């Protein structure tokens, strides 16, 4: 079976921590007028489902399936009831509203909720594929499309239908980012996949094959029951990443004025990172930094 | 049918520089000795041939085969009787010798003569088409393969069978490297997949770009065993070919895995320094190799 990467629940609150610290250090809002603020992507969340009328969640919610048994398998039943698809969600694209709730990196991006997992955080490799799938292929009512699958998970093993699916979804454009984690190791491993390792606040370093580092300790985002929890583990680095694809596809297009393969959305990426001064092995790239250019 | 893409001969000479002024505004000398010249790569030059005993050269051929109607189409059969193959070639990889000569971006580098281009600089489809197969699936007497495939050509014509080949080059690793150029030149450079290299001059002054290099009067190998300077869009990019061969060699150290090609391609353009101009024209900038020192 195919796991989240753990992490630990460090604390649960009412109190909206406004902009959270990770969504600053990586400079999204330095790049939200020149993105649009994300607006024009969907980023898929492969994971636990999502709470959908959340407030800080709920104008964000594109669409979204169910390919667990929860609910008695009805595919249009994917809210959430462990709570870490929720936090993710948050991360990438929590609203801007003029009530105090949180804000994500991508805040006009919208969210495919592909929820592949049960309340204890586990899924079949048949449910991940299935949801890869559903990612590349759904379709939304006025052109909307997945622009990033984002996936926080792992199994031991390789699976031919589990590449197959990976390399669909980055041959359509779309980039495929996954946590890093032996037990975690795909499909972080395949090469398509950029994989994302974690430092704290203090840009300390808190089998894996690295693409770059995004804050992941103590990361506030959304959480179950209109609530916010702060989550500390290196896959809450990675919807940092997932939504600043969003930002980082809408300038990028609109500078070079061509639609960009998911290789140069890649490059687009790695090259806002800054390096930490450790080896590229821990590193990779460096440090998610979007204003890296001006 | 497929062309060069135009370029001009400034000069032939027998007196040449030892290091190209190209090669050092690069800063390819600086990644040198991290990168060991680039040994352990194979630049496939898709184009008019070379003279493969020209004296800075011969030792870096691995092989090649030709699939023009020169030499009545002998595919072993693949010399230079226009000259640009060879100066491609020499700015990838030509030898860093005591002698005099020239040396190139990546001097340990090997060259796979892909002879895909006659000597007035024209060829089919068909066999840019089968070169370009012929490159990813080549393997030398100890696992050498293809690298890097470096290209300096176009035509109007959008063939699916093109597409798939430059496709199939990229899903095995390989960058593929074109030149920029009502469009008669469009294809295989305007593939999102192909990398393609526009052209500065020596003062940083100046299609889909990806990102700049020199281009105007470079001196490289020539026929008959000389030299010549040329300048054009063709010379920016084997520049960025045996720039690829040095990248390749650091990161893969470096990262401690093989690279996928968009992760050398992300290597290249992170190696960049801006022009000031939009990246409609310089792309993602001027190629710079240790602009992160
Ligand atoms: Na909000
Ligand atoms: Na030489």
């Amino acid at each position: 079976n195919i796991h989240l990467i753990p992490y630990r629940v460090e604390q649960v609150t009412a109190a909206p921590p406004r902009i959270p610290e990770g969504v600053r250090m990586i400079q999204a809002p330095e790049l939200w007028e020149s993105a649009e603020h994300g607006k024009g992507n969907v980023v898929a969340v492969l994971d636990t489902g999502c709470q959908t009328d959340h407030p800080d969640l709920t104008a964000r919610i594109a669409g979204g399936r169910n390919f667990t048994h929860d609910d008695g398998g009805d595919p249009e039943r994917f809210e959430d009831y462990n709570g870490h698809g929720t936090h993710v969600a948050g991360t990438v694209a929590a609203s801007l509203r003029d009530e105090e709730g949180v804000v994500g990196v991508a805040p006009l991006a919208d969210l495919l909720v592909v929820k592949v997992l049960d309340k204890e955080g586990s899924g079949s490799y048949e449910g991940i594929i299935a949801g890869i799938h559903y990612a590349i292929d759904w379709r939304g009512p006025e052109g909307q499309k997945t622009t990033v699958i984002s996936m926080s998970l792992g199994g031991p093993e390789d699976h031919p239908e589990l590449y197959e699916a990976v390399k669909r979804a980055v041959d359509a454009g779309i980039p495929v980012i996954c946590a890093a984690g032996d037990e975690f190791a795909y499909p972080g491993a395949y090469g398509e996949v950029i994989q994302v390792g974690a430092v704290d606040f203090d840009r300390r370093i808190a089998n894996n094959e690295i693409d770059l580092v995004a804050p992941g300790i103590n990361i506030y985002s959304t959480y179950l029951e209109g609530k916010y929890a702060s989550l500390s583990g290196t896959s809450m680095a990675t919807p940092h990443v997932s939504g600043a694809l969003a930002l980082i596809r809408n300038i990028s297009e609109r500078e070079f004025d061509r639609e960009l393969t998911e290789a140069e959305l890649y490059a687009q990426l790695v090259r806002r990172t800054i390096p930490l001064g450790y080896p590229k092995t821990a590193e990779g790239n460096g440090l998610l930094a979007l204003d890296i250019l001006n």
